[PDB]
DNA sequence: GGGCATGCCCGGGCATGCCC
DNA sequence: GGGCATGCCCGGGCATGCCC
């Protein structure tokens, strides 16, 4: 059995997408979002929110896990996890991704894969609105050496029912950096010249 | 019995083919296919996948044998090792050729042959995608004194059942080396002069 | 008392101060020193040679030790340490400083002040040398996350009697980078254009 | 104690000096050696004669060493070993440097420094001759890959009593290569021009 | 002996944490 | 927000085992 989660949408019968939300592009704003490339860019430790839509209501007990994936080919089979610096200085210190201001948080070390992956329930909008938003926390740069290394990586959003069955997936990449607004600038500029 | 395993391509009765991702020619790529070749040009201990393509879904069971082979008449009958260097620096050391990121992988040491392959279970592409990827990894570089030794080798991908029923059969020619794009443009290009 | 150590020079009655070997300025040359800075440029876990030069013979049982220190007013009191990815991949992992191809060699963690150092046993320059070398290692990059994080060090070089007396002392700055051609003549052009 | 060998000439009160013999620049000479680089170049496996020439007769009981070192600084620490390929296809089979046609040879493998050294009786010329002539061999290429993996050696030859004592040491420069005529106009022309 | 292929050295230059 | 320093990617090119 493959120990490398897929990456491939899933929109599925509940039409499970993400959302981001605008965010005003300051050269070191704490977060920032681009559609042209269906990538976050954020800061180290700092509030990254990410909207949970669907179509049809899920079941209840329905559970919404993210987990880090490199993004290349030659690393995509390793485990993405805190470097040691981050680590040494709830959540285990290994985990690169937690969610902020949630009761019912876990965090899981797969015995088979060792993928870490963090889960909370989920919940429907509140009567009077249209998604749902989680507070994800990254804790490494991509750049931290003997963690991310510079190396890209996706978040996988996964919604599954209480059984396990995959109920939606979606991805989008991460670039943790201290400069998001300038960062995202290059990016898109360098796709528009040589992409 | 013969010791030199069949490398004619059978594409048998499922409709298999493998395939491989386009990768962008920079002179030190970790990996490139040219299809002109049927050769693939990759770094060694790098991730190099293959994707598996069915017209038919292979019964329950099925498994996916990887075995390198020399190319040329006079190496035929030799078996592919690993050399000396990078054998004393689950995977046995022998072992020229291995699976990344499957927790189902077999190594074999044939008993009569004497020849290494490696083996893992074959998965239909997820409900939403059309391939199997697999991630080899070869761990010499085609030039390895004591090993492959400057020599040319093919890849053999067979489909076998449980039963041990060749299901189908393809081969690739690989060149492991430093500079997978410098390799793969120097080659191409004595193929158009002088081929 | 004091847990910050002394780094004037202290030539002594024995005469005692530092050599370097010149090196070509190639940009990533492995180690380079330069006169005008009184700074070693080079490159981590790679040998530093250090010269010592001596007037007069230093008594039995004369040990020599290399401590590293902050060369700025503000972390002068922080002990200089590994970081800890390169300390997690007979030297305690903690510490910066090695001596290569000696049998004799001990690693201090001070009791009182937590500070590192290695010592060797001084030996004279055989019947037929000037002076006696010793292969330092320096375990991380001076802009190493976590550890010397981009600080400036010195490495105090004490000559000491078997009785702990203090015979002579030397200091150099040291700049573990991965181009010491390249920043040895950048700072060296900051120097004459704007010191 | 360091673990690292003199290589400093030493004539000694016995006058002790090497010679080498002219070879005829072939492209693939067998050895050739350069006075203007006190540099040997040889191939493989292959006798190569050094002469030994003394002012003085040493004493009965006198020893001749032969010892290998890297010539550069950042791997003279490193002790110089056979490549694993050369070393799985007497003598121990880790052991670069042999000595040929003489029937006391020893290989010691040191037990603290762990270096490797191969000594024979030094002779005194035979009635009638002005020098004694001892057939090394050098078991890997400079090239070979986890050996010498491309960096210079000096082979060290020390002149010893019975009882041990120093009484002169003499090293050159060795390059053990596929085509010595080749790479030794190569390396002097290159002095010239660039030196 | 002439010349090719290939592992790796080499300097130019990019990206990114952080000083200013 | 502008800009510097630095680890490392990148293509040019050298050296060397071996084919011809
Ligand atoms: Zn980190
Ligand atoms: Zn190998
Ligand atoms: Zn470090
Ligand atoms: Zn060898």
């Amino acid at each position: 059995s493959s120990s490398v989660p897929s990456q491939k949408t899933y929109q599925g019968s509940y039409g499970f997408r993400l959302g981001f939300l605008h965010s005003g592009t300051a050269k070191s704003v704490t977060c920032t979002y681009s559609p042209a490339l269906n990538k976050m860019f954020c800061q180290l430790a700092k509030t990254c929110p990410v909207q949970l839509w669907v179509d049809s209501t899920p079941p209840p007990g329905t559970r919404v896990r993210a987990m880090a994936i490199y993004k290349q080919s030659q690393h995509m089979t390793e485990v993405v996890r805190r470097c040691p610096h981050h680590e040494r200085c709830l959540a285990p210190p290994q985990h690169l991704i937690r969610v902020e201001g949630n009761l019912r948080v876990e965090y899981l070390d797969d015995r088979n894969t060792f993928r870490h992956s963090v889960v909370v329930p989920y919940e429907p909008p509140e009567v009077g609105s249209d998604c749902t938003t989680i507070h994800y926390n990254y804790m490494c740069n991509s750049s931290c050496m003997g963690g991310m290394n510079r190396r890209p990586i996706l978040t996988i959003i996964t919604l599954e029912d209480s059984s396990g069955n995959l109920l939606g997936r979606n991805s989008f990449e991460v670039h943790v950096c201290a400069c998001p607004g300038r960062d995202r600038r290059t990016e898109e500029e360098n796709l528009r010249k040589k992409g």
